């Protein structure tokens, strides 16, 4: 017998339930292998998985961020490199450059799934504003336009802010800018990913374009206090007419309507995010899975890395998790018709950017989260009047010790 166990994040409100619900038929055909998952939050993933990888004290396996694969392959006998143990060919291409440590042809994690941001919209709201989802967010002025006639609309009485971010230090602080950057043709690092660039004229335009939304009363001010997962609960409450958000946020308001009788489910579409001077960029990520070196089953646990690999174990986590599979062939199931899913699926497939795969870049969104968050607490005016110009120290603040951290390696 073999008792395979594995931590995952949380992205639903059952995640060891949603997990054993994928893996059931694994252990049906494996009667001497069990399967226990263990949740670890997002914010503690990151020294739980670095503490754990040195410690030996580890399950077999981890879920790990994408953007983090490289942090923990580069240490030196924590995981088990994959290169070659699993086939490739059958995964969505762009999914791999995060598998690697990037400048090797090392691989240190398997694609599990993939997820963007996209643009949440009232269809409510948007009619009652005069404003056609379809046309009038296409480009960063029309959305900006959409945003001014959006700004205190009414549903039923209500007043709606036109457009709802955190702006609290999570993760998603600088998931949340990567895109605008981009689509001002920025980005964070160097093609070798060795030198932070986010400084450059370009990036800052993008940086003052979105800080400025809630400047200008378009974004609200106010939920800038607070962390994705409030503001995903303030969505799914009605509280904006739009928001930029992951695809899971779908399962928590159709919980909401079957449990509350809250329908907001049903009056909200999504659309790609606006287009920028440099053309369409999104955010790229989602999790890989890795086997830690001191599993004592590494048979077991590259067995059942390849099953949730399998098109059928795809297309399953992807429906009840709402993430994107990373299987091309998932894509042919009937449920990907969805009309919402498509967007999502359409937008990484055609404009999504991921980080460089760098070993640094995990610690690298440590100051990422604490310090563009202080460009929210310069929005809010926490510290004296906002000024751009402030915004511009901090930004050059960071890079100095994002290129320290860079040249650790
Ligand atoms: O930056 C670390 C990893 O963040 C992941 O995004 C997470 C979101 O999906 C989730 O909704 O919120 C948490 C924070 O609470 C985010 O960490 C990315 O999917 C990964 O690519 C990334 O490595």
């Amino acid at each position: 017998s073999v008792k395979l166990t594995m931590w995952i994040m949380p992205n639903s409100d059952t995640p060891d339930q949603d997990l054993l619900k994928v893996v059931k038929p694994f252990t049906d055909a494996n009667p001497h292998i069990t399967v226990e998952p263990t949740v670890v939050d997002w914010s503690a993933a990151l020294t739980k998985i670095t503490a754990a990888a040195t410690s030996g004290e580890a399950p077999d396996i981890t879920q790990v961020g994408s953007t983090w694969t490289a942090a923990i392959g580069a240490m030196e006998g924590a995981l088990v490199e994959l290169t070659g143990k699993i086939d490739t060919s059958a995964f969505v291409e762009s999914t791999l450059q995060s598998a690697y440590i990037k400048g090797t042809d090392k691989m240190f994690g398997m694609p599990w799934f993939t997820e963007t941001r996209a643009l949440f919209y009232r269809k409510d709201a948007c009619e009652k504003a005069g404003v056609n989802p379809e046309t009038d967010f296409a480009t960063w002025d029309k959305f900006k336009d959409a945003l001014k006639k959006l700004n205190g609309i009414e549903v039923d009485g209500k007043k709606l802010a036109a457009l709802g971010m955190p702006g609290k230090n999570d993760w998603n602080v600088v998931h949340n800018f990567s895109w605008w950057i981009y689509g001002a043709g920025g980005d964070f690092v160097n093609e070798e990913g060795t030198q932070a660039t986010f400084s450059s004229e370009n990036a800052l335009k993008g940086i003052k374009f979105y800080s400025e939304l809630a400047v200008e009363g378009l974004m609200d001010e106010p939920s800038l206090e607070k962390n994705t997962s409030d503001i995903e609960s303030a969505f799914g409450d009605g509280a904006y007419a739009t928001a930029f958000m992951g695809p899971w946020v779908i399962s928590s308001y159709t919980k909401n309507k079957e449990e509350n009788g809250n329908d907001l489910i049903d009056k909200i579409g999504v659309t790609m995010v606006p287009e920028g001077p440099a053309g369409r960029y999104a955010f790229m990520g989602g999790s890989n899975l890795v086997i830690f070196n001191s599993s004592k089953n590494k048979d077991e646990a590259l067995e059942l890395l390849k099953f949730f690999a399998s098109k059928e174990a795809q297309v399953e986590y992807s429906k009840v998790s709402k993430m994107l599979p990373v299987v091309k062939a998932a894509y042919e199931d009937p449920y990907f018709e969805d009309s919402l899913m498509k967007v999502f699926k359409e937008q990484v497939d055609k404009y999504g950017k991921h980080y460089a795969s760098v070993p640094g870049w995990a610690s690298a969104e440590v100051i990422f989260s604490e310090g563009l968050s202080k460009i929210w607490d310069n929005v809010m005016e926490v510290d004296g009047a906002y000024s751009y110009d402030k915004t511009v120290q901090i930004v050059k603040d960071v890079e100095s010790q994002i290129n320290q951290i860079l040249q650790e390696t």
